[PDB]
């Protein structure tokens, strides 16, 4: 009568517990305060975690130690990181076409950034779990509790949908798993083929209005590829695409339910978060003595920390001390998100002081989150131009210092959406109402995210 | 509602999907309007609701992997590869766990290296996994008086009436579980678990801790010297291509298979409907009515399919299944799965094979030695003797040598766990032992140890 | 007393004869008149051939059927031919440094031409046997019998050195074999490495005076390579360099002494000239009813015919009928050498008529031989500018017709010689006396031959 | 002058070549000023003329291939590869022909696949070829009264005085021939002759047409199932790396080796003198004087070297050869080649091996079972019994198992032709049979068939 189906969550027997020592450590760490947590009752949360402790993981430990070695390259200045995908994944759009479109977009950026940087690009999707977000107000504009992502409540704007229901924990796992399944299939398919991927770049250059501007680079990359193949490289000679899953580690009941211990064949058991390959802690949940930082300390996965305009060099050094106590290159990524009017002035002393610690972090640019604003026509938006200028400024600080602009972190879709302003298409304030589809922040659309790749490429070539 | 131990999914904001090519629609409706044996008895409206939820989820498999399976099966069909099919009789939601999945995968990779060495040719590996959650039943009421367990897609194993109701909510749980497991098998097959060298040191633990170990040793040593020869000639792990394990299950519940249909793109011809719940599916002895929906549905999908053939099979009906399901003469499109009993395969198969070979089509001939050799023990549990299974395969091989056709593969029920379900083996599991670790939700599976011991036994039939 | 050593030619037992049928055919073919043959007596020539009939070949049949398949690509428009090396090899300079320098030069041209054509480049060295040449006069300027190449007489300008001595037949074999030995070793060594090879191109661009002009292409190719390697290609993934030996088939006593029959494992025995992989017949020895054309007819090797300004479409069709009777793509190369003032007008009707035969020949440009002239300062020379303009004109005819400019055929050295005029260095008439080292025609030197590659690349990119 | 059956080469316009690094010059002159056994007795001025002709010709080998050989020999030295060395006792100009070269190469590739399979590790292949044209002699006058045949670099086989004069013109003929053959072996090893699969069907013709065939069959079948397993796992010809056969000869004639010295570039450290007449060279029992030129010359070149050690060897002198020739402790720089007799290897080798192992250097231990087991037949020809050769290798293996050191390889005299030079084998070649096809210019070689039969015999010693 209400267009809903109820799926019973199966109550299945448990596997053995994690060992008691690591449990003792994890418990000590999660007694710390945790910001932004759902407000569901403990018994229900407890119940839902118990279901997730025995489900097949989303990732496995070997992929994560592989990601760790690729990231060390990045930290040593010999590889570049690309991380990008939906601001918020929703369950409704966790469909083959949308997932295929974001995977394409990302591989499309990747070949352009690879040519331009002249080194490997490690590809990290914001996918298979980006279902939770913070909020600054518990009351939104409609006078409702805030949407906090599909792992927590519903986007629909009513009270019943907005209550925090922990059965969304198991709904998230399911969608994460199904999405992961599909990204592994698509990355071992013809979709990954370099030759394919950059014929899209060429359809892009034909159809775009700033197309004349990018033709030269597009033709060069093309000739690059034609030269690979003329020298006898065919696609089975490359070893296949690797696209890694990441999300913000926000909801501790989910992340800790997804903890596992590794074979001990690799060598030495340890705790991995198998909800994803790498995760990051956000600007609202990175309190130095908080449950999120503590949790990142305990997990073997590479981690990242979002660093905003209020950040001090001294808080940054503490992150490095807390999150890279063994000095492992690429274990910690520090993510700059300052605004394009501020990165040139604010980032430099942060880098100087962290570089002096003797540790090797990855410096990655997030040119989105610092540069958001509301248009006169209602919608929340970002100016493409300001986004570009932030990557520009981040490259300029790294050049001036001799450190390595390690990568970017961007919110993008393969959809032809009208969320961010400007770009070649100069989406205006008027155009935002046509296809404003984000469940949260404004995403660069397919064309804009590509255009940005071209522009970051020319930056890597200087 | 975690309060009601349910996940709540709304259907109303699932937005209309592209219509099918007109003919494909006409043929699909035509196939599904035909009588269908062994379907669940749940309401049409609840089913529909659940089908609609599954129409928009991520597929378990993609078309490119299915076209690739066809090319590999083509080779088996031409006598230049061999087919290994194996896994649980019935996967349950309860044991869809990393340990169980990983054991199953291991047992398959382990068998496959042995079979590769014995065959001197490639082995294609197709797991019964990520959807084998439905079974037929010859009687709707079981020995306890209860509506029969039909597998976890349909009802629950628990021996009570209420668990036995047919529940369409199981269509979405079966998918969730199927997705989750496929995601893990893909993770496993491109890890160190797939490296042939590790994979065969498990077989050597097996030879040393095994009552029949002295029997299988020479061949295990030979395989090992194979692997080291390979490596000594410069072949390293990353010079190989990583392992491919395909998913298969019986295509039984037409509500599930139809909701999992998808239409392929332009980049490989005219568009076609693929069943994206699996790589390849087969049709069982009870649902293989020549004019029924299962056969009709098999003819609309592009996947490789199989059909089970038991002891009342005729050479004439076999030919009819080949001309219906492989109408384009595409080798490896169709496997014929023989399951006769060991006391009958020697006499009943050859004429089915002569007549099929005469058509000019190239089917894969595969042996299912499980399902014709089942008996009930004196203690209470239904079981199969290991010697009868072996013998059926032996006879399946004598049939083909004598005709000069290709014994193309085996289809077995196995598990990575040392259950005590099948009598005999090196372990000589007795009737008394069967009470110990009988864990199957349906048929008796071969042991970790018995399923390996059988790879060794068939690897030597391949060598003669 | 005269600074000479006499090496006895060993009189060794024979192996079995070639089969009688093929012998009967070969004899019928060599009864035809043969121009430009040495004038040594028959008994001595006979004696020296008998020595060569049993010596290890210079090439083996499988390499030649491999060359045949690579050349078919070229003829079908999907690969480009580069052929280049000394105008005349001499024994004196058949040294590791000179051989290494010509092999480098050629691989250096090859990567530039590969990038520029966007398809494979088949590399054919004028080497391991280019020891014989024609002459138009039997009397040279010093009043001596003409130098005719080291397989025939000595370059030194005296009577005793200029007599035709057939012991030079066995001296040629030796030098050919030793040179071949070294090109196989160098092509399986680090010398072949794409990355190495084009760092020479970059030293070239730094040090050359037209360097600014070629920087862009040089940087692009560089980025191409850096992109290959960033995508995970390392040198063991390419399968190694293949440099084939060719020379003009001029001296029939040598070429027929080097005939062999193939295993018959490949399938079907047949006659191969195992003095080289491919050979060509020159403009002075290509009489339609002559011994050279007949000899090319009988051998399985790919062959080429030099076509000059006197050539008619109808003589060209006859070559195709004579030399490609089975319609095998790339069995016959037709080599255009017309002069840069004439190729645009003279080549086109030749191509039209041969293309209409339905056969698939390779059209290759020889921009050297048509464009030679003597300077006021004594030396015989060619103008770089005229050489370039000839390739230009050959590309223009092929474009206009829709046929495939299949390749070039050039006389080059790795030495820093001063033989050809102009180029970036603008070697003048005055500069020719500094390093005029050719035993015959003026070679493009290392810099000029590279510059020409760059220029032919830009032609292939239009 | 084809009139005088000579090729005439002028020396006067051979233009001065870069001087050597001062120390390298000093050390080279120092080594060559030391007494030198077994050198030809030709004039200094004619020699000089010929050395000058060879100073400017194309090398037989290039330095990169020699550094690559060292890395491969390092592995043998560490117990993870095996060394196969084989070819003619004496190459002659007369049989430096395609058929003869091709037979030799085949016989080596054939042995090498068998040995690879038996060792379960890589086999490095070093032919005696492209320069093995000189031999020592214990007496300058032979049984006919003639100045002894010293190999084709020095004089002629023909039994007449004038052919027996030492002729320095042979230094250039030896190079021409060496070049020509190396060119062909490089052509052959990157053709279909090198593909492992063809290469082992020759071994199967061998098993079927052979009196001992029933003996070697199981192992030939095993090898074949190895090769097909390899191919079934996706390994194709072009996924392998093509065959590498290295050239070696005894470094005997110091006029030849010194004219073939060359100096390496910058791109691998400080420049060094390489002997570019070969990949690796060894020093024989007669020229291995500790303070002599051969040893002194070995210490100046960068190539891997070997030294032969016969029955009057001490553990102390062996240590001295290791500290002189492998002064940098570089594994695989030095091979010690044991050639004791089968009746002595069991007792005389172990103490040489203990003392060498104690130094901390890593030599390759290689067995030459040919040169200690030679006798004169009752019919006229000097010969070796096949059983004695086998036994020496057997004992060489018992020495190393018992110490836990690595039996690193064999160094054998073989040919692709069925000569009748060595008594016994499966063929049981008798004394009477030896007259049939005795063709060697020096020592008795193993047959095509005997050299294969020995790979099988050693492959099984490697398996125990
Ligand atoms: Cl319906
Ligand atoms: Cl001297
Ligand atoms: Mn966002
Ligand atoms: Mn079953
Ligand atoms: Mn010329
Ligand atoms: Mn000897």
């Amino acid at each position: 009568m209400n267009w809903t189906v109820d799926i019973p969550i199966d109550q299945l027997p448990s596997l053995p517990p994690l060992p008691t020592d690591l449990r003792t450590r994890l418990d000590a760490a999660l007694a710390k305060p945790a910001a932004q947590q759902p407000t569901w009752p403990a018994d229900q949360a407890l119940a839902m975690r118990t279901v997730l402790e025995s489900v097949p993981p989303v990732t496995v430990p070997s992929e994560i130690v592989r990601l760790q070695e690729q990231l060390a390259q990045v930290a040593k200045g010999e590889a570049f990181l690309l991380q990008g995908g939906d601001c918020a994944e929703t369950f409704m759009d966790n469909t083959e076409p949308h997932i295929r479109g974001n995977v394409r977009a990302l591989l499309q950026m990747a070949v352009v950034l690879t040519y331009g940087a002249s080194m490997p690009v490690v590809k990290v999707a914001r996918i298979a779990g980006q279902y939770a977000k913070p909020r600054s107000a518990d009351i939104d504009a409609l006078g409702l509790r805030s949407y906090r992502g599909d792992m927590i409540n519903g986007f629909a704007p009513d009270a019943a949908a907005r209550e925090h229901d922990p059965s969304r924990l198991v709904r998230a796992y399911a969608n994460a798993s199904a999405a992961m399944n599909l990204v592994r299939a698509l990355t071992s398919s013809g979709l990954a083929s370099l030759h394919l991927v950059h014929d899209w770049n060429r359809e892009f250059v034909r159809t775009s209005p700033a197309g004349a501007r990018y033709e030269a680079l597009a033709t060069e990359i093309d000739r690059g590829l034609r030269f690979m193949s003329a020298c006898g490289v065919a696609d089975r000679n490359l070893q296949t695409a690797e696209i890694y899953a990441s999300h913000e580690a926000l909801v501790l009941d989910y992340e800790r339910a997804m903890l596992r211990l590794s074979d001990g064949d690799d060598g030495e058991p340890q705790l991995f978060d198998l909800s994803a390959h790498t995760v990051w802690i956000g600007e609202r949940t990175r309190q130095i003595d908080g449950a999120h930082i503590a949790f990142a300390q305990v997990i073997a996965n590479p981690v990242g920390v979002k660093l905003g305009p209020n950040m001090t060099p001294e808080l940054a050094v503490e992150y490095v001390e807390r999150l890279d106590p063994h000095n492992k290159p690429g274990r910690l990524t520090l993510v700059s998100r300052m605004g394009n009017h501020k990165v040139r002035d604010l980032l430099p002393p942060i880098v100087e002081k962290v570089q002096a610690t003797g540790h090797q972090v990855i410096w990655q640019c997030d040119p989105m989150h610092g540069n958001t604003h509301e248009s006169s026509t209602g919608f929340k938006t970002r100016h493409f131009d300001r986004i570009v200028d932030e990557v520009q400024g981040f490259f300029e600080v790294h050049r001036a210092l001799g450190t390595h602009p390690g990568g970017i972190h961007v919110e993008i879709t393969g959809e032809n959406v009208t969320e961010c302003l400007g770009g070649a298409q100069d989406i205006s304030e008027t155009d935002l109402a046509g296809r404003y589809e984000t469940a949260c922040d404004p995403r660069l659309n397919t064309q804009q995210s590509l255009e940005l790749a071209f522009l970051v490429a020319e930056m890597l070539r200087d």
